[PDB]
């Protein structure tokens, strides 16, 4: 009973807190990036071998795929419990998916440095990383509250 | 009966995810472009050269071209068979249509390197993209999007 | 009957496509405006000789002002055959007059490089134009858009 | 009877035209202004003295004002023939004197050049302003809009 | 009677010019901010010395701070003569503090040049200001407006 | 009694504050954060090391942290005297642990000069702040405001 | 008599001048000169155009052609009338040539601008040239004293 | 007697001032010579109406001419009272008309500031000189040296 | 008789001519040397691919080592007419040698442009070359200098 | 009589001091002279304000004054015991006035700060001079060995 | 016999070559090496590292030093066999050591391209070397004529 | 009988080797100077703390201070055994304290780096030295030539 209303909290303050603050820190990733060199071009190769892809990027696109399941039952139902069923699975699987996803991709921590050894780089180069503290300390809370989400939805599976 | 649900909520999500985060990948897009050259006007046309219409623009007409069907049926109905059949078979072809145009127009891929012989350049000189890794993402994502609406716009024209 | 849906249509798609992409385009109008010289103050002349007027104001001046007989009509009504017959008339004539404006003032291209020959410019210089292309395109688009629109009013006018 | 639906629509036209499209000719009018010298603070003081208040605050300041009447007569109305001739009064009165205003402090063109001689600028310097044409078209137009506002408020303060 | 009326329009006069256009003079008010000197950090101290809150800031604190009893009230009776005196007598001070606070701070004009001494500036430097007209003209406005209020509530007390 | 309506008027105030007038003193926290030095990186460790988290990130999280019990308490009774006192003692621990957490973190100052002894710099440096005294008065407002909130939580608390 | 003893001060006179002074006008010609144009490669072209050969360079090859018919009296007399006056006719001859060819080479004036319109110059640009009242003086003086040596040469061979 | 002694004593000593440290004064006189504009060719323009011929020019050539009837005298002995007397009066018209020249050329001081009207420079600016002071005693000097020179050869001229 | 004076004059006009004026020309050939790219390093590989040894150099070379035969004969001499023979053959055989080689390795004019396709140059640029006109005189001047000295001396060893 | 040696050595060794290494302490006397400010042509008043002459024009001056007496008596001997007594007395008075000359002109350190505030710089600014320990050696140096030379002067004046 | 001429010509052309041309090619040695890097002092570090020595300070040295035992047999001689042959025994030391010496040292060729990684260079740039070609000519030239010099001493000394 | 000519060769080789090749390594001293700030002025006080005096300055002067006695008795033997016994005393005296304060002033290596810590320049600094190898050795060598110098003067004080 509880853990319904539990989940409902959750998802509504991973939502907000992701929309409201989390657009802001990543606005300068790319201008305030340098690296220790001369020759054009390597900054803009280095930063994308350093971040091929933003963290804001890839949450925003969880968060819209973890709750497809949930617009389908409602079309279904405004056209109108296997249905239940099937989505409980589909929205447990997704979330494993993507929190193991997230651990491989991004990992625990964003250093301050990076050791660039990329065309028309020459040689490996250093460059200098902006608002390290700040993306690690949202890259932790990001994955509490997508394993909060899992423990749920697994004890949800398990009660029936 | 499903195959309706489906089409409802591909068509919901693609939209929600172009509108959403789209617009600022490309923010950026002529800012850091950049070319190995002391001759002014030559970054303008490298660029001009490269890409000449933007993909959120043209996934932008897409997605309202693709939409009037659905506009012109509502406002007849408001205003009172044959004209579902009419703007299932008019749908279908501007899907079909704009699928063929995207690949013909981008590919599958955007390279982080460009040679570039346009007036005022001199001879042949190269030019630097920035975030190749995202954009050639976002081409993939929306392809496949695409290709779904079409197969599930066939079967829907199959069905009758 | 089916005119006024296409005509209501069409209405509603220029506006829409002129709203929603086209403040982006000519953002960066004068800021990528670059001419070949050292001195102080010829590049805002020139770019001023080059674009007296943005594209985008007169679309947005255009689309309100064809939109006011509609309002005279409503508000009459809302107080309360001659006022429909009016109104088409200066409908159908406020669009000619737009539409001869528009090439008239723009033409059918927009060109990469520009002869500037103003002062306090010495001689002639050379100045270049960031995004042809794409504002070609448009151009092409409204100018099509408009001449639907005059054609549709043109016929409604024949029919009484 | 015609008057008061010429004057509202007047009035709707000059506010959907100042709000949607003016506050982007002015976006830069400090950015791009430039003047011929090497002195620091030059520029500040010769931008100050050449536009002291800026046409788009002056233009919604002036929209604010002239409505107040209005709002006066529906509160009383809300709480509850002399009234009414009281607020035209007012009405004509702020119109006609804000068009004076008007006229008295910009004219009817923007010079594309000043000549400053205010401290630290030593003796007299040139400078040069961004976008002249556009301004000159938005000074006309909304002269022109005033004019017609006052032409009818006097009409019905005479019809009376 | 009629003070009421016009208390409440002054009121909502207030807030929306503060509002609407309030928030564009001072947005560039640091950048455009220069000192004569060669030392880094000598523009940051300085300005923090001129401008140690800005106008726009304590304005909005000012307008939110002056409404806090009618809330009260309001939420008292829906919960739900003495609170009416109370509140009254709140709002009487708090108008006047406000305007004796805003007067003490601020004063009545902004000057075009500062005289800066403070660390790590050598001795003495000088500082030009941007747009002391228009925040002259604010300053002047926002006073007549905070005076008039002071008078009505003053007479609205004496009427009891 | 009155101290419901004097909590919740507290509580609306803070986040009125903190959203409308908030997120502007912090716009441009590390563009004009300026360090004395030639050394590539060292500006962007100086100013991670200074500010390892923004005021208004903590802000932000702690407004929507302690407004939880009431969404479950909201979802329970939506659903159907414990969970009363439960929720209060909760808000009640939430409240002056946040409190206690911004003394701990900020302190009730921030200095106009850092030293800096984080690689890349050599040695210890020197970094200048941007708007000291604006952010200072923040400090002390949110911890006068929270300090009044905790007071309030507690007296309730004691009440029953 | 006296006509030996002329030509002889007068030789001495011109080369101490042209040794001692000559070679510190001309020092800084290529560095001071500067085009009004951003391209580069443009300076070294339009300076060549404009000045092929230094005067400094012509004045000393006539200097040292001029007195080569004394050096082969000399050497031909320590080896040991013809041959006086075959070098009499050989030094008038060579005195003329080089006076015409100065006058035909560079006239009596340096202007202070010069157009060029030399590749890789677009069109036609103009620049500034170095000290030009300095070398009028030097040409003129040299001009006179040629002069004076061609007409004592003359009275000279006429003579005999 | 002694004043033939006087006289010699007096000419190698200028001579030697001349040439030994004369050449190092004037060595940077455009090199540093700035003016407050952003024009080019306001410089070079204004340095040459400033100082059309450098002193050091002028005191060479005097210091060469008045020496010339000496050796005039001198290769007419070797060849082989009259002359005497008219090389003496040619010296003294020489040195008068000499002193008179630099009196007329150049004054006797050399102003900090100069005022440049000269195109392309606009209206009228100001320009700064290097080293007025040592330039001020050089002239003083010399016309001291110069006048002793011309009284002792008066003084030899009333002799006989 | 007079081949002997001839050729003595004219190795003295060389000698002569190369010492005095040839080491100012070449003074500033590689500080304004100018490359089209952005490229480091980039002018010093172009230039010293364009000009592997100065002109002024060789001359030097050629014009110590054609008088070493003169040395040797002195220096036997001083110790103590097969030697002559020996001697002149030995002349004659270096001057030719030197003449082809020069024609060889320089040829007959200076061009204005150079293609340069040598890294770390990115495909093929162009570079700009200071002062062709006056090395190409130079070139022309010495080669015709050299055919006269080379055909004196054939001329010379033919006579025995 | 070991006075005399000991005079003569002493002065040549001044001389030989000040010819070969003197001229090169002061070669970039103005070049590394900076102020700390933006205004042009500050730094030409300062440092023409800070060192009105160089030392080493005074210490030339000064050794070429104090020998002329020399000449005239070498003079007048070429020509042909008072001449002795007068050329002792002046040679006496000379170095006595230079030495005291030098010590109010200069004094006897060389301070590595400046204060500056002449126009066109602002109140007062702070200029760093550059080589002061140098200076300072040079000129104890100087001062000992004018003294030297004064003591033995006055010691031959007393000996007759 | 023919060897002791020889040789001295030897000697003396290497004196005349050094002496007149060496001294220009390595004036811009340090000036025009540049590295690709942003950190200060790389510059210093790397030019050091790659040439401790310059070639021209080493040749002079060898010059001065292998003749000093005819300097010394001289002045013997003025102050009045075996000396002869100690002397001739020194020089072929000293010549083979220096051959040696240089041998070691230097090598056969200048390449274009150095590898740095020396603090503070971060890992290992790449710096760029001017005038490789002119100087590897030079190192031949000066190797052959050294082992020239060496072969002629070597047989002197194996005649007696 | 040797010592004296090896000290005459010695004292040869010193005075060459100074005056050919010592004035060209010293010659970019400060210019190549740089050290790791933003503050002005610090560059000046740092290069005058690392080097108060030039080496080269001061090999001068000991050269020219240790050949006064010889000056001495040449001048008293002109004018015309105790003599020589008391210069021979007074030049190793010289010597000796000469090869001492060289020692005492400047070590035996010159580092590369320095540690500043004088105003202007804040805290501790670190700035960069151009050529210490080459200065080191002739750091070196200069201290052997001395030392050889001053044993040989030892030796022949002792031989009498
Ligand atoms: C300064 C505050 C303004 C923030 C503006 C930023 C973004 C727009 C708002 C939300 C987008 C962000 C995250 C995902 C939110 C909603 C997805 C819809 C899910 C659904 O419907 O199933
Ligand atoms: C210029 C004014 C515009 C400001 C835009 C900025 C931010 C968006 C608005 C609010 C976010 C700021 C603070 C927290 C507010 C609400 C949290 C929701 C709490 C809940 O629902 O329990
Ligand atoms: C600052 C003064 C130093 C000046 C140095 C400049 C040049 C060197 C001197 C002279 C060269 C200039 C002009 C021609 C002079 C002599 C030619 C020799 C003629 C002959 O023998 O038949
Ligand atoms: C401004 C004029 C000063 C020029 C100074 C330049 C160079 C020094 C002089 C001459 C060197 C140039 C060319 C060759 C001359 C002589 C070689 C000696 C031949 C011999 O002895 O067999
Ligand atoms: C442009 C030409 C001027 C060149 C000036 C350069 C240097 C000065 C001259 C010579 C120094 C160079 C090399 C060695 C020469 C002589 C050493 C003396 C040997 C001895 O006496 O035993």
């Amino acid at each position: 009973m509880i853990g319904r209303i539990l989940l409902t909290v959750v998802v509504i303050f991973r939502i907000l807190i992701v929309a409201i603050v989390g657009e802001t820190v990543y606005d300068d990733e790319q201008t305030m990036f340098v690296c220790n060199t001369l020759q054009p071009g390597c900054n803009q190769a280095c930063y994308d071998r350093a971040f091929p892809i933003s963290h804001i990027r890839y949450w925003v696109f969880q968060i819209i795929m973890v709750c497809t399941p949930s617009l389908c039952f409602i079309t279904y139902s405004v056209h109108q419990s296997r249905f239940y069923i099937i989505q409980v699975v589909f929205r447990n699987a997704l979330e494993i998916g993507f929190l193991v996803g997230q651990y491989f991709l991004y990992g625990f921590s964003v250093p301050g440095l990076y050791e660039c050894n990329r065309y028309p780089c020459i040689k490996e180069v250093e460059c200098y990383v902006s608002r390290p503290t700040e993306k690690t300390v949202f890259l932790v809370f990001m994955f509490a509250v997508s394993g909060i989400c899992v423990v749920l939805n697994l004890a949800e599976l398990n009660h029936l």
